[PDB]
DNA sequence: AGCTGCCAAGCACCAG
DNA sequence: CTGGTGCATGGCAGCT
């Protein structure tokens, strides 16, 4: 009852489970705390049950809260960030824990998977790259230093735990990274003069180790994520492109949601990192595009064998941590049984990289076999009872088991019996824990029990009795059932030791299989859905024949209206006016879309794309303040490498001041950036630009009327828009003819001006 | 599949599905000894919602039944995690006696709960009413309906378009929503929660009129004023349908029906409720809203009360007039009178329950509890110099008798349950006592016989005890037992111990046992006979929770206006607000530095402005806090002012600025008279430079010219402060902004006249584009800049 | 104080 | 017809 408190005590931060009976139990503002996040009753008590705590325990995880168990003493910790049991995690989303902190010069990043050992670490130069490297790693729990200065970045997040500086010290941090992977220096991993970087890793690495108080030989590797590697994204960029989340918090509608036909949740997580990675090296992605094209044929045959593998990387790193239950050895036995039938399949493809993923992917004849021999076809859920080892694997344990059914057999035959001996039909042998084995006569018999029975528990309406012939085989059943169950164990416990020194070949064959799946799939997407393999030039450019937006055109059930894009260094800014009610932004956005997934290596929506180095994607599509933030980023960051995506900036402000920073923007971009820009805009007077200056070119959406409505076309024409639309909407929504005559009357007045 | 023909089925399952086949589209708990049972797909359904296992229940011919269920004591929590999904629950109980059945004992649907007819104190929330409505769709508009179960108070009303029944909905929030098939209208309601598709039939005018004359004792509804009102009445008479269906017992509590009319109240549009953020804030909380400033109300029906005002401004200039002296007058009481009002707690929920037949006995302890606090709250008020304070005082009544009888009936804490007994006290029955006198003669009895047998067989492990299964017992160990009298009867045997019986000890377990359940029916009956007595005062009863719901909500307002420094505002023959020193009543209250005080001068002369002011400069400030102290002044409240006049005002509509903006614009346009009070907020969308300006500038025109609504016009265009010259009525103001140097200072202050210049270039400066691109559009400006 | 397993009260089922 | 057995979740006796 009191000593709660002093256990508080040990650990303050995080929520503490008290186990009381068949509940676990929170006091203070953990009880407060526990109520609003979990849908349930405060009293300063509150509750969840002990047959569902991994239910709750996961959903407290999952909104950034650690939780201490209770069992005495705290028996049990979980972090969001690094949890590995099935139960708690989601299938087809990464849980990263990550690491951050701040030189007088710059910011250092890290972040692990503690599930397949996945370890990144990255030296963003400023705020606003560090901001898009949360963003898009969005972890679910994130150490920062209590130095930490620029907190605007981090304070709304879920799970940030403060830190002493001491835990970022270059040295300790480079000697725990070069003890966890063998090494006496971090050079074969290229992170070795990367000191800010480093520093993060290393407090990460601690804290993961800390959590687990366990070896974590799974983490054998580390790599650093350069800027020049990837097209960057900004946080506002990411969401509007609407890549994994839509606008909305959701995951449908989404470019995941139409690309992501994977058949393992390995794989659906790799595809995901691939999509919000997008990589400049062209090398990289003409050999994506070659496997695309290779597996074409082979994918029917390949997705319903690849599914059977299931999520190979996250069970083993429950073999790596030693966590791994029957049922995921089991799994681990079902997908070593596809391998050769893999091996098969692919054979014959000829490609290059499609055969060294072949390679990659292993084949591991003795563990299969291992595995069949040593586990039964369907285990239960744990080793804890038994019922796991297969027969025949161990002669010893047949023979227990052996003497234990030897021994049952007797006492069903003692039933027999006794019961046809004695005359009575109701006579039967039971067992449980307070009693073992007893024979049970009912009451309305029970008076008829011969007198050697010794009465033990009286029920409602039988008897129970045992005998000395009763205590002696259910002492040879016990023994023997007993030392079964500790000889599974054992046994158990071996296998762990006979399949973790070949953890690094495995690992390599999940990641490989994890890879095909994503590739298999990006091929049956290009196929299924009428995409094209892009080509790569020199130069910025793109060149688009018959685009299309990837989720739009699958969403809607109305048909899809595609269209031309030619932007070049002689042409690198359109200048798009007409009505836009979602034509222009979707014009721009697919755009967008197209340029990423060329550089994800997937093939594109279109009959033809051509495309040029792109650094950075700018989309600001969707207060003014925010509009002209985000427009400020764009002039401040882009280069004549960049896509920008503009839409109608200007809009809320006056008339004049709007029209003169669109101008002062289209210009900037145009002559100074040189970036390619799609400047979506509501002003005509903008349309008077390509006459000013080069590189400059007005396109537009028109409308057609007919009926009592009005069709917005999607297609984009050459030139200015020449009419607009807002009276004739107003018209069909029911504004008064009167009021609409005199708004024409205006709108002359005003535009003849100009 | 199984041909389940009416012989194939066991006289269980033919019972069960005739009780199913009345409840089809709904769970079905099905009473079957301790459990409630569900099967077929209810069984799986209830299986995945609650978290229950699936099972079986064996079949000789045909297929197994799918089953789930629970133990009828648990049965108020899985209710609780149904209805908090929106699932009604139809309960079915054994009524007959299972020895003198020879087929399955008799079993009837005893109630539905539902999300909107749920009145247990478990299920609701304190602070927020929870209705049960009905709609209904005409040729030529909409009838609406809402109970609100758990106080009686039933509404009618007539919304005569779309924007009104949507703004109808929003405002009531029903929990629960009966509909008719033939609803035309239904982005109105999709997406709604608790939607119940009803027939037609349960719409039809005669049924309801007969219905409602019937559940009144009337013989027409002409003193209630909805004899004229068919539309209303055809969405009240299902609404009365659904609540007598899900009851099943009678409603002394819903005596009468009020038709809510148009002209009543201040009509505010769906985007006037959520952009003055009245009870629920922009991003869906109640933090930062009207009601979490002005709700310092102490008791629960005060709380709701106080927000059912909020969101239904009167129009009634003498409710309002007492209203407002009835804060004056009571200025000064406000520390005395709300610890005691508190001390009165939810005596309107509790004499809900006590209509229904289902106050439990800590509810007829908490309304003894209230009728103590009477007399102390009878003092408090005499003195007060206030006519309609001592009207209310009356209302409030006293129950001198009714209290009385609760205090002599019931213990001072009793039992969550009269199940148990444990309820009624001692000296009120003396039956009851007569029979407590048996029942209680009685471990002073087993002591007895337990140390007389002990000390008689010499052996010193006998104890006596109790066990339900088995009775009563002697207890002696397993290694004294062999010596026990041979007199004793073995009952029952355990491990190390054997229990036994004695006739005396027989019969002492025959005469304490019939004496408790002789005991527990007759508290029982008392219980019940409880509610007989107080139920025939129940009118003044929910009169007294009435009085006490507006006396709590009125000291509030009191407490409030002396606080948060609020004047009285007059009212006027003509539309106009005339404000001095007015002041946003929320904004005011969370801002960290002080709040800069605006006036206003709304007049028929004076009836539109046009506001500019920089992006931040405080527009859509001063619009919201004119159209909030309109509201408050329009429930009887003093207002966020130093002075506020303010005339008649019949509706207020906002437009926040696509088909949306033009179909809420038109909206306002055919609906707004002179009398209303307007907010356009940045409107005028259009897909080229002035195609959006030009529509906002005839719209404008109209409100001005033809309409003569009193409208606040914030825009960006600078191009509408040429409208002051053009037509009567409209003027321009501003909110002030500094440029010096390099930076923009808001000064959030109206003054008259169009402002200075626009600052978009400087806002833009602001939030980071380079300079370089702020130059160039600053020498693009000044070649626009010349041409007018 | 923890863990296991009887029992509630209707009804149908199942062998004899 | 008889005398027995199954059957959800939660209460708590009975054993440790
Ligand atoms: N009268 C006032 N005194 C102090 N601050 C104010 C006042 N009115 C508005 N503000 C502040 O200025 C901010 C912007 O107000 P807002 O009405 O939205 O400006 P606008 O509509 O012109 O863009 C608000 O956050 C509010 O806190
Ligand atoms: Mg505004």
């Amino acid at each position: 009852m009191q000593q709660y408190l002093r256990l508080k005590a040990q650990h303050p931060e995080i929520l503490l489970f008290y186990r009381m009976g068949d509940f676990y139990e929170l006091f203070y503002d953990d009880a407060k705390r526990a109520s609003q996040l979990l849908d349930i009753s405060l009293t300063p008590m509150a509750g969840i049950p002990y047959h569902a705590v991994e239910n709750y325990l996961a959903k407290l995880v999952n909104q950034g809260e650690s939780v201490a168990i209770c069992e005495r003493k705290v028996v049990r910790i979980v972090t969001p960030g690094t949890i590995s049991d099935e139960a708690l995690l989601q299938e087809r989303q990464d849980n990263l824990l990550a690491a951050i902190w701040q030189d007088s010069k710059g910011f250092g990043y890290a972040t692990l998977d503690i599930s397949s050992g996945r370890f990144r670490l990255s030296e963003p130069a400023d705020r606003e790259t560090m901001a898009a490297e949360l963003q898009r790693t969005n972890p679910a729990e994130l150490l920062y230093a209590e130095d930490f200065a620029e907190m605007s970045l981090i304070e709304g997040r879920r799970g940030l735990r403060r830190r002493p500086l001491w835990e970022f010290e270059i040295d300790t941090a480079r000697q725990q990274l070069n003890l966890q992977f063998g090494t006496r220096d971090l050079v074969g991993f290229g992170v070795e003069n990367a000191p800010r970087g480093l520093c993060a890793a290393g407090c990460l690495l601690q804290y993961a180790k800390d959590t687990q108080r366990t070896t974590l030989p799974h983490i054998r590797s580390i790599t650093m994520e350069r800027e020049q590697d990837s097209i960057i994204m900004d946080a506002a960029t990411r969401r509007n492109l609407e890549i994994t989340q839509n606008l909305a918090g959701g995951a449908e509608n989404t470019l995941a949601s139409v690309l992501d036909c994977t058949v393992t949740p390995m794989g659906s997580r790799m595809l995901k990192r691939w999509l919000h990675m997008p990589v400049r090296d062209t090398r990289v992605l003409l050999e994506r595009q070659q496997t695309i094209g290779a597996l074409q044929d082979f994918t029917a045959g390949l997705q319903p064998v690849l599914r059977q593998v299931g999520d190979l990387e996250r069970i083993l790193a429950r073999l790596a941590l030693r966590t791994a239950r029957p049922r995921d050895l089991a799994r681990m036995r079902h997908a070593f049984q596809q391998l050769p039938e893999l091996r098969a399949q692919l054979e014959t493809v000829d490609s290059a990289p499609v055969q060294a993923l072949r390679e990659k992917m292993g084949e591991f004849a003795e563990l299969r076999d291992l595995l069949e021999r040593a586990i039964i076809d369907t285990p239960p859920v744990l080793v804890r009872d038994g019922g796991v080892i297969a027969s025949g694997y161990n002669e010893e344990l047949d023979e227990w088991r052996a003497l234990a059914d030897g021994a049952t057999d007797y006492l069903e035959r003692l039933e027999v019996r006794e019961r046809e001996r004695t005359g009575l039909d109701t006579l039967k042998v039971g067992f449980n824990a307070v009693h073992g084995y007893y024979i049970q006569i009912s009451r309305g018999q029970s008076h008829l029990a011969p007198i050697n029975y010794m009465r033990r528990q009286t029920l409602k309406n039988a008897e129970r009795y045992i005998i000395p012939e009763l205590k002696e085989y259910e002492d040879k059943v016990l023994t023997s059932k007993g030392k079964a169950l500790a000889l599974e164990k054992q046994l158990y416990e071996e296998l762990f030791d006979l399949l973790l020194p070949h953890l690094e070949a495995l690992q390599q064959s999940a990641s490989a299989l994890a890879e095909l799946d994503v590739l298999v799939n990006l091929a049956e997407r290009a196929y299924t859905l009428n995409y094209t393999c892009p080509t790569f030039i020199d130069k910025p450019g793109i060149r688009i024949t018959e685009g299309r937006h990837p989720v739009v055109e699958q969403v809607l059930n109305e048909p899809f209206i595609a269209n031309p894009l030619n932007l070049s260094p002689q042409r690198r800014m359109l200048i798009i006016t007409g009505p836009n009610m979602g034509g222009k932004s979707t014009y721009m956005r697919q755009t967008a879309l197209i340029a990423l997934m060329a550089y994800i290596g997937s093939y594109v929506p279109a009959q033809k794309v051509e495309i040029g180095p792109i650094d950075r994607i700018f989309t600001r599509v969707g207060t003014f303040m925010v509009e002209m933030t985000e427009t400020a980023n764009i002039l401040h960051n882009a280069t004549e490498y960049s896509l920008v995506l503009m839409d109608e900036i200007g809009r809320g402000t006056s008339t004049y001041d709007g029209l003169s920073l669109a101008w002062a923007c289209a210009e900037n971009l145009a002559n100074k950036i040189k970036a390619l820009t799609l400047f979506a805009t509501h002003y005509f007077e903008l349309t008077q630009l390509p006459e000013k200056m080069e590189g400059v070119a007005n396109v537009h959406l028109d409308a057609l009327e007919h009926g009592d409505t009005i069709a917005f076309m999607h297609s984009v024409q050459d030139g200015a828009a020449s009419k607009s639309y807002g009276l004739a909407v107003a018209a069909l929504a029911g504004v008064p003819k009167e009021v609409i005559k005199r708004a024409r009357q205006k709108l002359r007045e005003l535009e003849s001006i100009s």
